[PDB]
């Protein structure tokens, strides 16, 4: 038993909601909050933009030392780092972006990071901002994590398609 409420169940282990995953981190505080994050974890806009926006911009400041120690990440790859005051640590995951002609292939790389967690509290990677389909978003989630994964998508309008559609 979690404490996540409200959830429609899609699989054994996938879960969605219509909900902004920024005020669903402050209530659950789970023990992962995944990042739709770029390679520089510049953390500009779109789902990266608000919860370091939430964090007061730490989430931004412990990234920049990240990245200047250690450098980017590749696409389809992940780092750990804090949740600050979301929850207990960050899993910052880098989806390709289809506005940048990156292969959408690596979307399921992406998503095998999910498998190193037990519990997540999730976007759809490479959806909004990233350009990509999100019905695909969510099949390749589907198909790849195995681990229990809760979906937050704040468009209700896109909430409500990617349930009547999903097969
Ligand atoms: C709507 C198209 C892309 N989706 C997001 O950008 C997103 C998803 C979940 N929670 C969020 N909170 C926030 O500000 N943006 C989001």
């Amino acid at each position: 038993v979690n404490s996540f409420s409200g959830y429609l169940k899609l699989t054994d282990n996938v879960y969605i909601k219509n909900a902004d995953i920024v005020e669903e981190a402050k209530k659950v505080k789970p023990t992962v909050v995944v990042n739709a994050a770029n390679v520089y974890l510049k953390h500009g806009g779109g789902v990266a933009g608000a919860l370091n926006k939430a964090t007061n911009n730490a989430m931004q400041v412990e990234s920049d030392d990240y990245i200047a120690t250690n450098g980017p990440l590749k696409v389809g790859g992940s780092c750990v780092l804090s949740g600050h005051n979301l929850a207990k640590h960050c899993l910052h995951v880098v989806g390709p972006n289809v506005n940048k002609g990156e292969d959408i292939q690596l979307l399921k790389s992406a998503y095998e990071n999910f498998n190193q967690h037990e519990v997540l509290l999730a976007p759809l990677l490479s959806a909004g901002i990233f350009g990509a389909d999100p019905i695909h978003s969510l099949r390749v989630c589907v198909d790849t994590v195995r681990t229990n994964v809760y979906l937050a998508v704040f468009d209700k309008n896109l909430y409500d398609k990617l349930v009547s559609s999903f097969l």
